């Protein structure tokens, strides 16, 4: 059993108070590192939920709002209590997500990111006047909070997630009622534990946590609910839009990907391989900006992989709290499964395998194999682990359709040494994020956010701030 | 049946050309003044939309995008060319809607300067580099086509709403297959008649009319039609959310409003007088920005309505063709039944009639005439839904937080209006008011210039202003070490 100062609350939280009335109905957070239970957290009913949602309506300040400056304060606030509890908020987080301890404080540190942008950049939401004066008027556009938002997120990020999301809400002065994933609630907790010491208005920020049916439903009927911004399975954001019609709810919404990754046989092949350990094996590849389809020019592919397998064989997986662990655990059965499936399919269709162990022999180890085709299971849908398929290519036309031929659009990266070569591999790509020469993901500093199936709405930089806020024109 | 230059192709337009394989199908259009059929319109098939979308899609450039000055000549080109030919459409306009010449007209000017706005603010759209530099990387924002839209518009301006969104999307260098509403496909013919002789790329714009299943059903399917704006009703606006969830289309939903037009006791009577008649009746109140619920403050109720009734009394109804009609009909029976009803049901329930005449009186045509009723509250279906008739239901209040709550009690949010002489009040009002649009001291409805949407479920999306030239472009990010 877990035990941490940032979590002698382990309950919900509702207008300024730990609290819940599961009547100690519960659910379980195993580790997946040990396969063991390591807390027991408070599943709560439909009318917690609901007193949530009046908390952050009580909070909602449209004739009276927070002051810029008091909003401002939060955000920095936020963004050094984060910074300062890293260490013990990356603990929680290695623990049930299985994410190495260091990757894991690593993510603390990228989620104060949000709010450190957020902070500096608030004034972008200034109502302005335009200097055109129609029909003899005077025109001021003004950007008033959307109202009490629920932010809900998976556990693919447990802390960086509902960064993305709660300093643009805070920002633009929304209350908002938070959902974790039931696989990673305790970072979501010990974030709040570290919230609750900061003077936030009551009912600003709400936690909810249990069965997802039960705060769904809650969350996509409520009328004082005119947003959801969900961060999830494709799957589950789909029923979102459906369920949410009638009252036509504004949605923010970031699912899944099927990020191609090119290489070019002009690419600089060492910073390539580089950027690829990198991208792929963060959280053991389970993120939808993790390179999924792996596209190798054929007059290089033979060396990249040698250069892969090379860096992939250096590797260890294990228990992430011990130290020189580079991936840690899967998140559960089911995930794993789909990643050794993936794995034999490939396999069994005739790919080669460049690195790692066969199926029968398997913690997932770092994989590379080669040869994989538009037939293959892996290039047809995301893998959500260490595998990486290497896919043929010959020349820029064919690749960039391969790369589009996918419903999703979410994350993308290209490498060549050709400059006019990379920018129209960019302008063609139909993803929101395109590496150039790189596989780094989304920074606060830039809009992040998918084409096609992948999503609704920008995360981070100038447009991120304006998620959770309605333009309201006033002419005088 | 109506001839005009503008007219002599009744059909699509598809890749550049004036065709269709409707086989000889055909819908009616009526004069809603004189309940004759003056065109008959090919009734297009699937097979027809799904050119319309292969030519978009094979205009659509990602690689070799239009460059930014030659889109801006198209809309500069499209913004004279409506304001040309203006008496024409407006001709066209007013004989299929109901609209008087000139309220036509007008439209046509409105409609150019979406056009304009979108010229000389086109540079927006230009990708930025952001000055920091993260994770050793040189970042770099761009604006990419979202891909081929599909434009639906309903009959309310038959000019004007499709201007908002084909300004938007040329600028954005989308393909766009567009659908009108089969009350008003001829001001859309007219309008591509008139674009079809600018030079404009084969692809960049298509003309799709007939049955709204068919038509509706390929747009939303379609694979290569990634995003869809949408003017409509509410309803039909819930179907096409639903109907695109599995792609997850990007949506611009601009859909049905029940605007309070808000009245203080300190307010200049003879002002919000002014401009309530000249909110309430443009296109003959069949609009989402006519005020339909009039809220006045007890004190100047009476001195109120006495205004209205005086300036609506001097006001003429009739066929919009000749001079002098302030009114023309509304668009046709349902609508026309329904003001009817939302009157009876006013007066039933104890309201009283201020102007205008007993709904047993009404005329045979689909010409209503102005009508103030006194005494409206919660209770009443006027107050309960729009209207959409030259109907003005007013009803009372005392204070601020009480007509604030008054005005959100709906399940919408597009336009609103507050007059008050307290400037401090009227922005608390603004605020405190879900709707995308409040006229502070004005009636006027939304401008080129500024960005028009609304909260709640009056839509998703904003057109105009800035935000309105965002609305067509999925924004990338490229960082590049």
């Amino acid at each position: 059993m877990i035990e941490s100062p940032l979590l002698e609350n382990l309950t919900g939280y509702i207008g300024g108070r730990w609290k819940d009335s599961a009547g100690g109905a519960t659910f379980d957070v195993y580790n997946p590192a040990t396969g063991s239970v390591i807390a027991k957290v408070p599943s709560m009913p439909e009318e917690d939920v609901v007193a949530a949602v009046e908390a952050g309506q009580s909070a909602l300040r449209l004739t009276n709002p927070w002051p810029i400056e008091t909003r401002r304060k939060w955000l920095e606030d936020i963004r050094d209590g984060l910074k300062e509890n890293r260490e013990e908020i990356g603990r929680i987080l290695c623990m049930e997500h299985g994410k190495p301890w260091k990757e894991a404080q690593g993510e603390v540190d990228y989620a104060a990111g949000f709010f450190d942008y957020c902070a500096k950049h608030i004034s972008a939401l200034d109502s302005h006047t335009i200097p055109e004066k129609p029909k003899d008027c005077t025109w001021t556009v003004h950007y008033r909070p959307v109202g009490v938002t629920g932010l809900i997120v998976p556990w693919n990020f447990p802390i960086g997630m509902i960064a993305k999301k709660l300093s643009a809400a805070l920002a633009a002065g929304c209350p908002s009622v938070i959902k974790p994933a039931s696989e990673t609630p305790l970072t979501m907790i010990a974030f709040f534990s570290v919230m609750d010491k900061l003077d936030l208005p009551d009912g600003m920020v709400n936690l909810v946590m249990g069965k997802a049916s039960v705060i769904g439903k809650v969350l996509c009927e409520h009328k004082d609910v005119p947003m959801l911004s969900f961060t999830g399975s494709t799957e589950v954001g789909r029923k979102l839009i459906v369920d949410t019609a009638e009252q036509v709810k504004k949605l923010a919404l970031e699912l899944g990907g099927n990020a191609p990754f090119i290489v070019f046989d002009d690419a600089d092949l060492e910073a390539a391989a580089d950027n690829l350990i990198a991208n792929k094996f963060r959280g053991g590849g389970q993120t939808c900006v993790c390179a999924n389809r792996i596209f190798v020019h054929e007059k290089v592919a033979d060396a990249f992989g040698q250069k892969l397998a090379e860096r992939v064989n250096k590797m260890t997986v294990g228990d992430g709290m011990n130290d020189g662990i580079d991936i840690g655990p899967l998140i559960n059965k089911q995930g794993f499964d789909k990643v050794k499936r993936h794995l034999q399919d490939a396999l069994d269709k005739g790919a080669s395998l460049v690195a790692g162990k066969q199926p029968a022999e398997l913690f997932f180890p770092p994989t590379v194999v080669q040869g994989v085709d538009r037939e293959m299971c892996c290039y047809q849908e995301e893998t959500f682990g260490p595998l990486v398929p290497m896919a043929l290519f010959r020349t820029e036309e064919e690749v960039i359709d391969a790369g589009n031929d996918t419903e999703f659009g979410l994350a993308s990266y290209v490498f060549t040494a050709d400059a006019e070569r990379a920018q129209r591999v960019a302008a063609g790509l139909r993803f929101g994020h395109v590496g150039w020469n790189t596989g780094t993901g989304p920074t606060p500093e830039a809009p992040f956010g998918g084409m096609k199936a992948s999503g609704i709405g920008r995360e981070g930089g100038l447009e991120g701030l304006f998620e959770f806020v309605e333009a309201q024109t006033v002419p005088r």
